[PDB]
C-alpha cells in the first residue's frame, strides 16, 4: 500500500 513497511522512515 502506502509501503507502510518503509514508513518506518518516518512513522
Amino acid at each position: 500500500g502506502s509501503n507502510k513497511g518503509a514508513i518506518i522512515g518516518l512513522m
